[PDB]
C-alpha cells in the first residue's frame, strides 16, 4: 500500500518515551490482562506512542493524562468486539456516571477504578478543561455500540456516523485539555467546518490501515461487536470493487481532505477570523491527521 | 485535469473522416437546428468521431449506421432537457413504434422520419441484429424521464440505474451489429459481470468530463429535464469535498475498473469460457472505455 504524497508533515511530543515507560506500566500493573502475549501485544501497539502524535504539543505535566485516557479507550475498544451490541452498551454506560464521579468504582473491577481515578486526577489539574471531555467521551462510546453499526450505510451517512465513533470529538477536547489551549464558544464555533473535515481523515485513514485486522475480527469475534462497519467495505461494495482497490481510492479522497483543511485554514485567516488560539487549534488538528497515519502504518497493532 | 495511468490504447475507426461528413452533413440537412451557431456546435462535438471511437473495427459498410444512431440520440438527449419528466417520457414513447417500424413518421417532423428511415435502413442490412438493439435502446429512451432523477440516491444505487441512462445495453447491441459479431445467449449471460464493470467506467467518465456542462444545465434549463444527476454531485455532496475533487477520486476509481476488467477477462478464460466471439466482445468493451474517455477529453460539447 503505497500511500500518494501529503504536505502534513507529523511531529512526536519529545517526553513520548518517559511517558509511555510510565502508562503502559501503570496498566501493566492494574489492567486484567488474560495472559503474557496480551501484555506483549499491548506495549507492541505503542498506545502512548499515538497519543503523543496526536498531541505533540501538550503541555508536559498533561500529556500523561491523554495518554491515559486513549490506552484505557483502547483497551475497550478491543473488549467490545467479543461483545453484542447489548453487552457493549451496558458495558460503557456503567462507566459513564463513573467518568462524572457521581458514582463509586468497584475497587475490585480495574476498567472501573481506572476510569474513576483517571477522571478525579484530570478534574484536579483542571477542573472547567476535564468536564468538557466528559460528553464528547459519552457520545463516542454510545456510538461504539449504536446498532446503525449492523444497518446499510452509504459513503455519506457512515462519515457522519463515524465522526462520533472515531471520537473526533473527545479527541479535540482532549487536544485542548492536553495543551491548555482554552477556546471560547464562538472560536469554536468558528471552526466546526475544519473539524467535520478532520474527523472524515482520521477516520478513513484508521479504516484503511486497520482493514485486515478489522476483516479477521468479523470472522472469528462476536458477530455483533466484530462486525465489518468501515468505509473500505462500504466504497468496495457500493463500487463493486476490492477492499485493496477501495483503499487506494480512499487514500486519494484523504489528500483531498487535506487540500480542503488547507483552503478553509486559508480563508478564516483571510477573513481576519484566525484568532492566535484558533491558529494553535487547527495547527494541533494538523498534527492529529499526520500524526495518525504515521502510527497507523506503523504500529503493530494494525501490521500483526 | 490530470488523468491517472492507464493501459488502454484507444482505437478510432480508420474510415472515420468519410463517414464524419457524411453523417454530419446528413444532419445538417434534415435535423432542424435553431440558428447558426447550433449548426456550428453540432459539428464541434463531433458525434461520428466518438462513434468511430467507440466501435473502430466496426465492418466499413456499417459504421454509418451506428454514427447516424448514436448522433440522433445525442441530439434528443439534449432536447430532453427542456422537457418535464412527462413531456419527455411522451417525446421518446411516440418515436418507439416508429424505431419498430410500425408506425409511419410524420414527413413534417425531421425527428420522426430520421428515426424510421435509419431503422428501416438497418434492418435491410441486417435484420436480425437491428432487432436486437431496438429492446436496449427503449430501455435507455425510458430511462431518461424515470422518476428517480427525483429522488436522492447514493453510488450504488446511483450506477445501478445509470446503467440504462448511460445506455450500456443498447451501446453493446450496436457494437455487435456495427461488427456483425453474432453472440448465443450463453455466451451473453456469460459476460454479465463483465459488462455491469464496464458500465460504471463509461458513465463515471462522462459524468467527469460533461459535469460543468450539466451543473450550467441544471441552472437554466427545465426542473426535471436539467435536474443535476451525476455521481460527480454525488461523491461530492457525501465526501463534503468540491466537484474537482470528487472528480480525480472518480478518475482513480475508474483506473480501478479498468483494472476488474482485465482480471474478469482473464478468469474467463483461466474458466474454459472464453469462445472466439466472447475474446472479440470483450476487446470491443474496453475500445468502448477507452474511446469514452479519449472523445470526452477533447469534445468541444464538454469544454464549452
Ligand atoms: C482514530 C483513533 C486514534 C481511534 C482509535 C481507537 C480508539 C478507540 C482509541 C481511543 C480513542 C477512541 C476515540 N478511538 C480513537
Ligand atoms: C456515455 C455516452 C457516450 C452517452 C452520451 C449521451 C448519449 C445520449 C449519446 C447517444 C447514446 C446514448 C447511450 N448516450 C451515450
Ligand atoms: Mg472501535
Ligand atoms: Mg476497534
Ligand atoms: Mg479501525
Ligand atoms: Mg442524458
Ligand atoms: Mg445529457
Ligand atoms: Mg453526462
Amino acid at each position: 500500500l503505497e500511500p500518494p504524497p501529503s504536505t502534513f508533515q507529523p511531529l512526536c511530543h519529545p517526553l513520548v518515551e518517559e511517558v509511555s515507560k510510565e502508562v503502559d506500566g501503570y496498566f501493566l500493573q492494574h489492567w486484567n490482562f488474560p495472559n503474557e502475549k496480551a501484555r506483549k501485544k499491548f506495549v507492541a501497539a505503542g498506545f502512548s506512542r499515538v497519543t503523543c502524535l496526536y498531541f505533540p504539543k501538550a503541555l508536559d505535566d498533561r500529556i500523561h493524562f491523554a495518554c491515559r485516557l486513549l490506552t484505557v479507550l483502547f483497551l475497550i475498544d478491543d473488549l467490545l468486539e467479543y461483545m453484542s451490541f447489548e453487552e457493549g452498551s451496558a458495558y460503557n454506560e456503567k462507566l459513564i456516571p463513573i467518568s462524572r464521579g457521581d458514582v463509586l468504582p468497584d475497587r475490585s473491577i480495574p476498567v472501573e477504578y481506572i476510569i474513576y481515578d483517571l477522571w478525579e486526577s484530570m478534574r484536579a489539574h483542571d477542573r472547567e478543561m476535564a468536564d468538557e471531555i466528559l460528553e464528547p467521551v459519552f457520545l463516542f462510546m454510545r456510538a461504539q455500540t449504536d446498532r446503525t453499526r449492523a444497518r446499510p450505510m452509504g459513503l455519506g451517512g457512515y462519515l457522519e456516523y463515524r465522526e462520533r465513533d472515531v471520537g473526533k470529538e473527545l479527541l479535540a477536547a482532549l487536544m485542548r485539555f492536553s495543551m491548555g489551549l482554552k477556546l471560547s464558544p464562538s472560536e469554536l464555533q468558528r471552526v466546526r467546518e475544519i473539524d467535520a473535515n478532520c474527523s472524515k481523515h482520521l477516520s478513513v485513514v484508521n479504516d484503511i490501515y486497520s482493514y485486515e485486522k478489522e476483516l479477521y475480527t468479523s470472522k472469528t469475534a462476536h458477530s455483533e461487536g466484530g462486525i465489518l462497519c468501515t468505509s473500505v467495505q462500504i466504497l468496495a461494495q457500493e463500487a463493486d470493487v476490492t477492499a485493496e482497490a477501495a483503499k487506494r481510492v480512499l487514500f486519494v479522497m484523504c489528500r483531498e481532505w487535506e487540500l480542503r483543511h488547507q483552503l478553509l485554514v486559508a480563508r478564516l485567516s483571510a477573513e481576519g477570523l484566525e484568532t492566535p488560539g484558533l491558529a494553535a487549534y487547527v495547527e494541533g488538528l494538523e498534527y492529529q491527521m499526520s500524526g495518525n497515519e504515521l502510527w497507523s502504518q506503523t504500529t503493530l497493532r494494525y501490521s500483526v
